């Protein structure tokens, strides 16, 4: 009734009042609802995502909105079984899975046994190793051979396709050890584009210097995973109203990890952008709000990437501001607001982002909350905003960090335990968050969206005086 009015849904002090927490949770019921209906998943690639597609352009039809479900290619990527490493030559040795070595997010399956050649390597404290980010790296490489490659420099996906060039039947790549913390496994990818076509793992540095050394080392490698090229979808919806050249975007990733439902990663962003853009077909908006529920999130951000690069120029420069909304429940949370100024953490977006930073900052004092920044590194949807010199800035509640003391006397919950415990795991279900968090966190991407919406000033205002480790959660290089 009374959230139905342009007057309430159209100003920044309104739209968090029509916006409420519990009404967030009934969507987030549904998308519970869907995961147990589709194998306890709403992974990209599988029923359970289609069907969160299927009830988010419902919702927005039944709520007014011409909806846009666009398509992308799409390479799935799914482990099947633990990997094993031992050598055969020149002694048996059994090395141990998720000790010793790991899979490359993304890499092919293989048996493969075979001789061990190290690549173009720079050992010990302060390296720079360029190991196989070369081509004349690999020359006089012995076709069949396992590749031996040290961190560093490039992408793992570069390395691997050029050691695939040579003739590889395998590659093993170990950690850079330039720094201590540069030494064991960690989550590093291919990427959803790798086409180099053999197993490529990941070992700690040790065992990498020690292989290196290890005359007439044979490996016997097994990696047990599927890739299959499908496709999946980006779901888009813009209000009719407001100006087309001026566009605010909003996003929600609505994929999960297959090991669960995704009801916080990413449910609460998705559940909480939707409710918003229902509220948001009454208002009466200066400019013109966009919103994404992107495809393939966990998969290397690879649906908000895929709209981005494939937007034409005149296209792209329309967009003046993206909020990103990616985890916004979490039973444990902090109040994180993304650092676009770099005053935490030394990485500034681009010109703008400092004044959407600030306009969250502004919103959590108003509401007597407290709030700090959270990195900017690539790690969500926001990445090929960033990339793109687009103005970015978004809320996050915590994921898998251990909440600091400090923190639990700023927010509640409890020290030393994550901010989400059930972050990737089969329990990110519907008890799996906060609705706490959610009302403030929701009321924030409310009041922020609905400002910009009357006015981007704050950002314009950067932009005229103004003149990569991870992608996601893997490391890319
Ligand atoms: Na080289
Ligand atoms: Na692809
Ligand atoms: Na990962
Ligand atoms: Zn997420
Ligand atoms: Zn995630
Ligand atoms: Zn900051
Ligand atoms: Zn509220």
């Amino acid at each position: 009734s009374i959230c139905k009015s342009p007057l309430l849904v159209s100003t920044p002090l309104g739209l968090p009042r029509c916006l409420q927490a519990s009404n967030v949770v009934k969507r987030l019921q549904k998308l519970e609802d869907i995961a147990s209906l589709n194998d306890g998943n709403r992974a990209a690639a599988t029923p359970g995502y289609q069907a969160s597609v299927d009830y988010v352009k419902q919702t927005l039809q039944k709520a007014g909105y011409k909806v846009s479900v666009q398509p992308f290619p799409f390479t799935a990527y799914y482990p099947k079984g633990p990997g094993s490493l031992s050598a055969t030559v020149p002694q048996p040795v059994t090395y141990e899975w998720e000790k010793d070595f790991t899979y490359l997010s993304q890499t092919e399956a293989g048996d493969v046994t075979a001789k061990v050649v190290p690549v173009d390597l720079s050992l010990g404290a302060g390296n720079t190793s360029t190991s196989g980010c070369e081509a004349e790296d690999f020359a006089n490489f012995p076709a069949g051979s396992i590749a031996l490659i040290q961190r560093g420099t490039c992408n793992f996906e570069q390395k691997a396709e050029n050691a695939a060039a040579a003739g590889a039947a395998g590659v093993i790549i170990f950690n850079q050890g330039n720094t201590d913390d540069r030494k064991g496994l960690e989550n590093v990818t291919v990427g959803e584009s790798y086409e180099g076509g053999i197993p490529v793992i990941f070992a700690t540095y040790d065992n990498g210097v020690a292989w290196s050394q290890t005359p007439d080392l044979q490996l016997h490698l097994v990696v047990d995973v599927v890739r299959k090229k499908t496709e999946t979808y980006n779901v888009v919806a813009e209000t009719r109203r407001g100006n087309p050249n001026n566009v605010v975007m909003v996003g929600a990733h609505l994929d999960s990890v297959f090991e669960g439902p995704g009801i916080n990663d990413n449910g609460s962003g998705s559940a909480a952008q939707l409710e918003m853009a229902v509220l948001l077909a009454k208002a009466l908006p200066v400019n013109k709000v966009r919103f994404a529920w992107w495809g393939a999130e966990e998969a290397g951000l690879v649906g908000s990437t895929h709209y981005v690069q494939n937007l034409a120029p005149e296209e792209k420069k329309k967009i003046k501001a993206y909020l990103n909304f990616d985890m916004i429940g979490s039973p444990n949370f902090g109040n994180f607001i993304y650092d676009g100024d770099g005053s935490d953490f030394g990485l500034q977006g681009p010109p703008g982002s400092a004044a959407i930073e600030r306009l969250f900052e502004a919103y959590f004092r108003l509401r007597g909350q407290q709030s700090e920044g959270t990195e900017i590194d690539f790690r969500s949807d926001y990445a090929e905003f960033f990339n793109s010199g687009i103005a970015f800035g978004g809320l996050f509640t915590g994921a898998e960090g251990l909440k600091t003391e400090e923190q639990a006397q700023k927010y509640g919950g409890t020290a030393g335990k994550a901010y989400d415990e059930c972050y990737h795991s089969k329990c990110d279900g519907i008890a799996n968050i906060n609705q706490d968090a959610l009302e403030i966190h929701s009321d924030a991407m409310a009041f922020v969206t609905s400002w910009l919406s009357l006015s981007t000033k704050v950002v314009d205002d950067e932009i005229a005086a103004a003149g990569i480790e991870r992608w996601g959660h893997d490391f890319i290089k």
